[PDB]
């Protein structure tokens, strides 16, 4: 299909009679000239919406770009999926969201650099690439603020036009002010983060009183805080419910909107603390003290100004009956819900359960979470330091925990130097992380040398024992396609010592992040996982890049936002609800299957609306139940035989079935027969290809 090369839509959202331009970029790679059609199709669920063609003629090798354009149809919150069809030239796909509000359906990505160098055509192309390829169509915007308690730097009523964020990067105000134009010229929204309950280090000279803090103890003695680790850097913590604390930081939530045009802020927070005292000693339960918060917070915003007053809260630490969870997603005022998923729901089963009650509590609001993939994994491509060409160092093996045969030791002064020689498979950028140890009792340094250029100074943090590894040693720069030379060197002014194990292409696993993601919007949520130049999420500090998205998983992303704009309806409407009492059932012939996301099974999970008869299939084979982690590629299946019990009150008119990984997500229908016997009322059919996952809708008259 590769003379269609890319297929999108000016913005990201559109409201219901919008103009809608469906650009197609396509190219002739034939070997000859080529005179046909481009057909598009536009539809909803299983119903062809729109038709339209336009004869297209192209000379060997040239490219163009068509336009059609469509009007969106007047009802309101429906997502339709979009197919092109070139014939010999080839096909392609893409979605359409029509919502007047995207907290409905918030497909949320995020902006964490705003460089003084970066020009407004620059901001512009990387708010419009996420936009057309993910319909992304909402951004948090990450470290913007310059301080915590004071998020607009000014000297005196003039507004400051650089300043320096809490580790020393450089925010630019028309950097920022460039972006969040842009955010607004796709249809997007622009949140900005900020925190519930912090200020940072010296805040009594900005009126700010110790009072309304919160307290480690019943005598005001420490504050709670969070400790950078440079003995000056800090958050001090403040109790949500007092009165002058809201009074304080909802006007600088307010400013924030006012001044900067942000449409919403982004609450953020640290999570479970306890054993809390206000400053008068009183014992307090922290985590029912936001929900007052917000709702106050609420009240101001819209009040304010009602275009510009969403809100969320970041629920960390997600987990059935969690801390905050149920008073947040029950109480608090907040137009989606979001969560941070630690280690309380590691199995693909507890985070759908998770989800699922977010959603009950909720009032079936939309649900986002945050879940850093491959987190703890030092996944791609690996270099042992050992097979490298290394100068006045030598390998060993006597320290445990090492990769491959060996490591290298006593990195440790100027003209050591350890040289790898890689291939970079396609142009791009590329996370460069070393695993290594340093147990001198400080940083060690290093300098990074790529291609014979030096590129940074890097860190290795100072570690417990010489058997302790770590991989938070990174740096991500562009390389062409091929050889390239990557070198640390010992060189005058580095410091310290480290044994090096080895240097890994930093890779998100296509794999499990296909699997995850299917997994979350199968159980109804979306996930932050997008942002900036096209990158992905690695870590909670967003400006992080050490994992990268090679070019196979953008595209298994694109089709995956396409799959979750185009049938929204089916996954996210407050429709959509779990179809789980009744001992529904499904078979399949051939292969394991389990209720639960069991390992090495296929997963179906059941879900209705009053329209269709859901069933998911997450394929599961070959691969553990845990979410977060590297998996192996899925034992595709074809041609496999299903049946699904339902409960005799149903009779089912039509079977359809959609998946990301089939023909960019294009509805196919299938032909089936009911019966009955001991089993109870049954479907049957023959489900052609599962890959990750298919969605099963039949509709019920
Ligand atoms: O995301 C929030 C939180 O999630 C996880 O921890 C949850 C657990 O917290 C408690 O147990 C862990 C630990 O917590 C304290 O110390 C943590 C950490 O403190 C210092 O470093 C702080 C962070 O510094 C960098 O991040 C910079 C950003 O800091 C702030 O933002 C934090 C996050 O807010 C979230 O709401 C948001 O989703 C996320 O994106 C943000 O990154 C700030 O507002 C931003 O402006 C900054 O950019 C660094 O990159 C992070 O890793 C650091 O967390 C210290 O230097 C570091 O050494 C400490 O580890 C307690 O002091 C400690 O006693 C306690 O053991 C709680 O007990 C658990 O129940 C709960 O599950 C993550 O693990 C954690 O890192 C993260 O902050
Ligand atoms: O005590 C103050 C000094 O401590 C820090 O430096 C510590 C060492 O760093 C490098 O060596 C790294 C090396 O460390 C261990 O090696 C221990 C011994 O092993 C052999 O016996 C060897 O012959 C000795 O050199 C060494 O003492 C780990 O086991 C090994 O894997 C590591 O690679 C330097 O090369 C050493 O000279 C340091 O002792 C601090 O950074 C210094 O500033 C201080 O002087
Ligand atoms: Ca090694
Ligand atoms: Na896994």
């Amino acid at each position: 299909s590769g003379g269609i090369e890319r297929v999108f839509t000016d913005k990201a959202r559109y409201n219901p009679g919008d103009a809608v331009s469906i650009r197609v970029q396509a190219k002739n790679g034939t070997g000859s000239s080529w005179s046909g059609a481009a057909r598009l199709e536009i539809f909803h669920l299983e119903n062809s919406v729109y038709t339209s063609s336009q004869s297209l003629s192209l000379t060997n090798g040239q490219s163009t770009t068509l336009t059609f354009t469509w009007t969106a149809p007047s009802t309101d919150f429906r997502g339709y999926f979009v197919r092109i069809d070139a014939g010999t030239l080839g096909q392609g796909a893409t979605a359409i969201d029509v919502s007047s509000d995207f907290t409905k359906y918030p497909r949320y990505g995020y902006i964490s650099e705003f460089e003084s160098g970066e020009t407004a055509l620059e901001s512009k192309a990387k708010v419009d690439q996420l936009a057309q390829d993910y319909h992304i169509n909402a951004w948090q915007f990450y470290d913007w603020m310059w301080r915590h308690d004071k998020m607009i730097k000014r000297t005196g009523g003039s507004i400051d036009s650089t300043w320096l964020d809490l580790f020393n990067r450089e925010i630019s105000w028309s950097t920022l002010q460039n972006q969040i134009d842009a955010v607004h010229d796709v249809n997007g929204k622009a949140m900005a983060y900020a925190m519930i309950y912090a200020s940072r280090e010296n805040y009594s000279p900005l009126g700010i009183s110790p009072t309304w803090g919160i307290y480690e103890d019943s005598s005001h003695t420490n504050q709670f805080d969070v400790d950078f680790g440079d003995g000056s850097t800090y958050l001090y913590m403040f109790d949500p419910q007092n009165p002058n604390w809201q009074n304080y930081i909802h006007a600088e939530y307010i400013d924030s909107i006012n001044t900067a045009g942000f449409d919403g802020i982004h609450v953020a927070q640290m999570g479970q603390r306890s054993n809390v005292y206000d400053y008068n000693g009183n014992s307090i339960d922290l985590s029912t003290r936001f929900s007052p918060f917000l709702d106050q917070a609420k009240s101001v915003l819209s009040a304010n100004n009602p275009a510009r007053d969403n809100l969320t809260y970041n629920i960390v630490d997600g987990t059935v009956n969690g801390w905050a969870v149920n008073d947040v997603s029950k109480n608090a005022d907040l137009d989606f819900l979001y969560s941070e998923i630690w280690y309380l729901s590691d199995s693909y089963n507890q985070l759908k359960n998770y989800i699922e009650q977010l959603r009950a509590n909720g009032g079936n609001k939309a649900v986002v979470l945050a879940a850093y993939m491959n987190y703890a994994d030092n996944a791609g491509t690996r270099y042992e330091a050992e097979s490298a060409s290394m100068t006045n160092v030598s390998t060993n093996t006597n320290h445990a925990g090492y990769t491959g045969s060996g490591f290298v030791d006593q990195f440790a002064s100027t003209g050591d130097k350890v040289s790898f020689a890689i291939n970079a498979p396609e142009a791009g950028d590329y996370s460069l992380v070393f695993r290594y140890g340093n147990n001198t009792g400080a940083n060690s340094t290093l300098n990074l040398y790529v291609d014979g250029n030096f590129v940074q100074k890097l860190y290795f943090f100072n570690q417990s024992s010489w058997g302790t590894w770590k991989h938070d040693a990174w740096y991500q720069v562009p390389l062409t396609q091929g050889a390239h030379t990557v070198e640390l060197r010992y060189e005058s002014g580095n410091v310290g010592a480290v044994n090096l194990d080895s240097l890994t292409l930093g890779t998100f696993d296509e794999h499990s992040v296909r699997l995850a993601d299917a997994m979350m919007s199968a159980s109804g949520a979306t996930h932050i996982e997008l942002g900036d130049d096209n990158q992905m999420l690695p870590h909670e500090y967003y400006p992080n890049r050490s994992k990268t998205m090679r070019s196979s998983l953008k595209n298994a992303m694109k089709d995956h936002y396409n799959f979750i704009t185009a049938y929204e309806n089916l996954l996210f409407d407050s429709d959509v609800v779990p179809n789980d009492t009744g001992s529904q059932f499904v078979n399949l012939t051939g292969v394991s299957a389990s209720g639960d996301g069991s390992a090495n099974t296929v997963w179906y999970i059941n879900k209705r609306t009053s329209d269709y008869n859901i069933v998911h299939l997450i394929n599961l084979l070959g691969n553990d139940n845990q979410w977060r982690n590297t998996a192996s590629q899925p034992s595709f299946q074809t041609n496999l035989p299903a049946k699904i019990y339902i409960g005799a009150d149903e009779t089912i008119s039509d079977v359809y079935l959609a998946s990301p990984d089939l023909s960019g997500g294009e509805t196919q229908e299938l032909a089936f027969t009911s019966g009955t016997d001991a089993g109870g009322k049954y479907v049957s059919f023959t489900v052609p290809e599962l890959k990750y996952w298919n969605m099963i809708y039949m509709l019920e008259h």
